[PDB]
């Protein structure tokens, strides 16, 4: 029956009943205007509410963090009040949510920013890459990113203050903890790597500076809520959407991991390749990570439950969260727990459009 799959885990201030997690995944299916939560993204969450911890779509902070249309938001009232609905569907059925907030930098387009202009980074470099934006028939349609606007030093204290400020929304909402999206070439991992980083004060340059804004980050959010209901998520090993982690990958990697453990935050989320492939993780590796992390290690990439069993079992991480499986299988812990076959995968219908193929896979 899966050894320690199926164990309790104290995750910050809550408690999991096993280490299967639901990986944060983007759907594209919210209201605009406004980047509503549904009733209908209040079913798909509940439906999965045996999970470990749920862990959110990725979320923005503001509507400047907007890079996608059919995201949702966590910034105004009537995004609140929906959001408020959705944990408590999770809770009625004794689950677990974690909202995974993000600012998506230049990942972006300036057709659904403020004013219609150009969207924010570390530096002004195009992301050469693709959004996702709805056509007139409010139909998901692939767009080339638009070459980003710098941010002004004198802007940063602005954008620590949209997380501490969503943090503090998070809280209202009745989400359980808050997860930092810090990976796959979003803002905050913007300024992490060198590759689309090239500011010439504090925040470039060096580790240290590159690691400034979400450290600044995290401080400001574990002074708004608890550093037991923060989470942070970092793919640091890797090229994430064209965004790589340097030459030095492996002893930033560690810097940051270290300087996050002098938090005390409740988990670290490594999100370890990209949709495309990543060169997997060496043992000596995860055990650097896991002697400089004093929290919960969540691992995620194409898991398997036997590697999940291996790692944990390994002492190497505590909990897996398992993404496309979580899409197609409202039950997935039951599935594994029973060693059921699983629901074949629709990836056409993973963003935007409604019910179809998000919830309609059925349970056992
Ligand atoms: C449709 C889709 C949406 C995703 N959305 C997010 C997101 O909002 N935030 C994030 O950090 N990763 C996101 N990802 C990465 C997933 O969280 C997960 O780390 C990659 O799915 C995990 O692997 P698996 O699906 O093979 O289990 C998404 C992946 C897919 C396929
Ligand atoms: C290349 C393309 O179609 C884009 C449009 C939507 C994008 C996905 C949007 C959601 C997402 C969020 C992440 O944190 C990892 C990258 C992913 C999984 C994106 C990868 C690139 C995709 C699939």
């Amino acid at each position: 029956s899966a050894e320690k799959l199926f164990t309790p885990l104290k995750v910050g201030a809550v408690t999991a009943p096993n280490r299967v997690f639901m990986a944060p995944l983007t759907r594209l299916r919210s209201i605009e205007p406004g980047d509503i939560p549904t009733p209908l993204m209040g079913e798909y969450y509940r439906q999965r509410a045996s999970a470990g911890l749920i862990i959110s779509e990725a979320t923005q902070i503001s509507a400047q963090a907007k890079g996608y249309a059919g995201a949702p938001g966590l910034h105004s009232p009537e995004q609140i009040a929906a959001w408020k609905k959705i944990t408590a569907g999770v809770h009625a059925e004794d689950g677990r949510i974690a909202v995974q907030l993000w600012h998506t930098g230049r990942i972006s387009h300036s057709s659904i920013q403020p004013g219609g202009q150009a969207p924010v980074s570390a530096s002004a470099l195009n992301a050469n890459t693709r959004t996702s934006l709805r056509d007139e028939n409010g139909n998901a349609i692939r767009v080339d990113t638009t070459t980003p606007r710098a941010l002004e030093l004198d802007e940063i204290p602005g954008i620590v203050n949209d997380f501490r400020q969503a943090v503090a929304n998070a809280r209202e909402a009745g989400f359980d903890l808050v997860e930092l999206h810090s990976a796959h070439g979003y803002l905050l991992h913007q300024f992490l790597s060198p590759s689309s980083n090239q500011r010439t004060d504090q925040y470039g340059g060096s580790v240290e500076n590159r690691a400034r804004l979400v450290l600044e980050v995290v401080d400001a959010v574990c002074n708004e809520w608890s550093a037991d209901r923060i989470g942070i998520r970092v793919s640091p090993i890797g090229t994430f959407q064209n965004v790589d982690n340097g030459p030095n990958e492996e002893a930033d990697a560690l810097y940051l991991i270290e300087e996050l453990a002098k938090r005390g935050i409740a988990y670290l989320h490594m999100s370890e390749t990209d949709l495309a492939g990543g060169k997997p993780y060496s043992e000596a590796f995860r055990q650097k990570v896991r002697e400089r992390f004093h929290g919960v290690i969540i691992g995620a990439g194409a898991y398997t439950a036997e590697k999940a069993e291996d790692l944990i079992g390994k002492g190497l991480i505590d909990a897996v969260a398992f993404g496309r499986d979580y899409i197609a299988n409202p039950d997935l812990v039951a599935r594994l727990q029973k060693k059921a076959e699983l629901n074949p995968q629709r990836p056409e219908s993973f963003y935007g459009g409604g019910a179809e193929g998000y919830t309609d896979y059925p349970s056992l």
